[PDB]
């Protein structure tokens, strides 16, 4: 009952972003399937899990309308290893054939009915340029820690109030900010969820084209408990089910007034990290020395090496020596897109601020909260 | 010691001799380069089990002799130092490093206690850098697999007069490679296993345009030294050879085919990998010769079929055979010709790859098969 002809590039790219984020999984073998829809004018490719949902819509040459359930990653690598032709597929029976150029195919099917519905849409709560999600989302994730550790509960905040919007990640160590301007789809709206890094960040990280992702989460009083959020791209549209956990309350983090501040170039930074941390421990510190006119950048370890490096600054306070994180530190300068660094701490046993210095529930609009090491 | 130069040359001549260095092995000693000052300048120096390495480059010695760094870290710091000068110098158990704005205090190790790198053997002959590159990763695929059977895990390496003779081999593959040879030297013949391992990443480290020095050794007594030196511009290493017997390779592969066909080599991989997705579990792929055609097939009990069919060259009766995807992909690759050769003769026994688009004659002197540089043999495979 369904019969379509696309170019290949097209139907790779629709698939693999369905088969990506959500699929490359066997729990239930009912739902390992991507769901190819032929409507009148194009192919829609469908799939999601219990909680998180991907569709795609591309443009098809449809000769006979109806759906088919095929197999997620191997119909992506396939569509990806055919040849720079156009495909044809067929449904026959209980089988899928396929073909492109001088290549064959016959996939096992598997029943339509046993797929389960997907979500629908949250009404649109605003859009906002592409590439500013892209960095948004960017920037924050870098603090939401999540690498070999078992996954706990691992979310970017997201803040809505009126056209603010505030995007906030951490685990424990790190905490950052993103202050955002928006074409906010309702009137002045207040809207405080989570959401976890894991789907949110690969929406943003797709780099869509334009200045049209598109933030569904109502325009009602505040979205309900109906643990939704919609991203909508250019024709790429995906839900994600909202944590129930509760993020902490970091405006309570931020300083107004800290004891002391200097500023540096972000480059020479890091490369002098990444210079000295060679020789730091499995207690991974690095100690910044700071003094009028220069940080003394220095680590150690105990047994096996001794490091520093006097680097330029422009320092001004009452002199701070503290110890950091060399990756934590790291993943901050880099998280700042900027050519130099604002830092701005108490003591040090209290949280170091990285702002980004471009000179020539937030403060500025690129927030970087790093907790110190103590010795 | 006390000694000055460039931090390229330092690190360059650091990362090479500390590669082949393990991070934390079971001597401790065995983890470090040994730094020497002398008449020459500085020299590193680094052992192991298996592989010696050792580099020469100028320094200004202000001060002769050695000390016992971490070789790993040395390693690490010489590549992420600033590009300026860089400053040794012993302080007592400890050696300081200056390099611009950067300080290093590193720990020694007892340096006593570090043995003396093994000695070279005489010059056997040499050949460019380029050509052994090659040679070693078109053969080195081939070599058995990490397994309890020593024989197949070598690079057999023979030398006849002028020509030297690449081998390796799992009980499944068979790959050849035949080299034109400068041996300053005069009957020179001799055969040799060298580990694979160990072969291909000290070939690996050879570009540029230079040559390199294979010492084994020249009189009878050749690579009797239970050695292998490589060696060039500075640089010098020795491994470990193999003791364990290589196959008599040479009578495994065929003479004449019952079946000959040639293809298009990048077209071929290709589809290859295209079909595959759907085998069983990469375990085999469907070749179907007819005149002019090849279908490329494969298939899973229930999770897919697939078929293509190719623009093959054919001459004899239509074939049918079966060929593991990944070792077939591989001796593909292994050729770097832009068309592939062929020769079978049943779906149970060796194909023949070579070459095809190569005109050099393996010159003589003292339904075919043909004269190639390079062979690929090929088990087949059924269900």
């Amino acid at each position: 009952d369904l019969t379509f002809r696309l170019l290949r590039e097209s139907f790779a790219d629709a698939v693999s972003w369905v088969a990506k984020n959500l699929p490359a999984r066997p729990a239930v073998p009912v739902l390992s399937g991507v769901l190819l829809t032929g409507s009148d004018n194009g192919l829609t490719i469908s799939g999601f899990d219990y909680e998180v949902s991907a569709e795609a819509q591309v443009g098809a040459e449809i000769v006979s309308p109806g759906s088919v359930l095929v197999s997620g990653r191997l119909l992506s690598d396939i569509t990806r290893a055919l040849p720079n032709k156009p495909v044809d597929v067929h449904v026959e029976g209980n089988r899928v054939a396929l073909t492109c150029g001088n290549a064959r195919f016959s996939l096992p099917t598997m029943p339509v009915e046993d797929y389960p519905t997907l979500p629908t849409l949250p009404e649109e709560t605003g859009l906002l340029p592409a590439e500013l999600f892209a960095e948004a989302i960017s920037q924050v994730a870098i603090a939401a820690g999540r690498d070999d550790t078992l996954p706990m509960l691992t979310g970017i905040r997201v803040e809505i109030l009126g056209e603010t919007v505030v995007l906030a990640a951490t685990d424990r160590f790190r905490l950052a900010v993103r202050e955002l301007k928006w074409s906010a789809s309702s009137p002045d709206i207040e809207a405080a969820v989570l959401v976890p890094a894991k789907t949110l960040a690969e929406a943003a990280k797709a780099g869509i084209g334009g200045s049209d992702v598109r933030l569904s989460l109502g325009t009602g009083p505040g979205v309900g408990k109906d643990g939704l959020l919609g991203i909508s791209g250019n024709g790429k549209r995906s839900t994600t089910r909202l944590l129930d956990a509760e993020f902490p309350k970091f405006r309570q983090l931020l300083p107004t007034e800290h004891t002391a501040v200097a500023t540096m170039d972000v480059a020479e930074l890091i490369e002098a990290i990444k210079l000295v941390a060679l020789v730091a421990d499995r207690g991974a510190q690095v100690r910044m020395e700071f003094a009028d006119g220069s940080v003394r950048l220095s680590a150690g370890a105990d047994d096996v090496g001794r490091a520093e490096e006097d680097l330029v600054v422009d320092y001004a306070g009452e002199p701070l020596t503290i110890a950091f994180n060399p990756t934590y530190l790291t993943d901050g300068l880099s998280s700042l897109r900027s050519e130099r660094v604002s830092f701005g701490f108490t003591t040090a046993g209290k949280p170091a601020l990285l702002r980004p210095v471009s000179g020539d529930a937030v403060s500025t609009d690129y927030v970087y909260l790093l907790m110190p090491v103590r010795l």
